[PDB]
Parts: structure tokens; sequence; C-alpha cells
């Protein structure tokens, strides 16, 4: 059975207006800024960007790849496919 969501989970984060976007719960640094309650810190792969969503708008990556994991024409996508298939738990700093 399924377990709350943890850093190092490979999601699709769905966001208005933009497609189910490939992307991986993150930790919080000590020493930075912590996220709303009930909230998660997303890092988008390919924009490489960071919003707070909570469990809703997270597809389990496995799960959702069939359907969510063909490339789009939005900027940083393709190259967000790439990663989270080929190095999603790597430094994107
Ligand atoms: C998250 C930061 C933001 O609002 N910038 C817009 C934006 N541009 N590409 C993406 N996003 C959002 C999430 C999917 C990846």
């Amino acid at each position: 059975m399924p377990h709350a969501f943890k850093p190092g989970d490979l999601v699709f984060a769905k966001m208005k207006g933009y497609p189910h976007w490939p992307a991986r719960i993150d930790d919080i640094a000590d020493g930075a800024v912590k996220p709303p309650p009930n909230k998660y810190p997303i890092f988008f792969f390919g924009t490489h960007e960071t919003a707070f969503l909570g469990p809703k708008d997270l597809f389990p990556y496995d799960k959702s790849k069939d359907k969510y994991g063909k490339p789009n024409k939005r900027k940083g996508f393709n190259e967000g496919l790439w990663e989270i298939q080929n190095n999603p738990h790597a430094s994107y700093s």
C-alpha cells in the first residue's frame, strides 16, 4: 500500500496552465525556507524551478508516465523528461 510522500519521490506535478510536469519531492536544506503546512517543495525537472504543492496535484511517476511522459512543446519539458528518466536524484543547482 502507498506511504505518504517523502523527499526523493518522483512525480508528475500539476499546476494551473501547465501540462502535468516531471518533478521530484525535494528536501529542505538546513537553514532554508520551509513550505506552508500540508505543502511539499516540488522541484520541476527541465525548468529547475521550485513550487509548493499539495498531494492533490502530485501524481506518482511510475503509475502516470504512460499518460504524461510524452514530449511537449513547452519550454524545459523535454529536458525534464530526460532528467526524470536518466538522473532524477542529481544536483541541478
Ligand atoms: C514553478 C515556477 C513558476 O511559476 N514558473 C512557471 C513555470 N515555467 N515552467 C514551469 N513552471 C511552473 C511549474 C512547471 C515548470
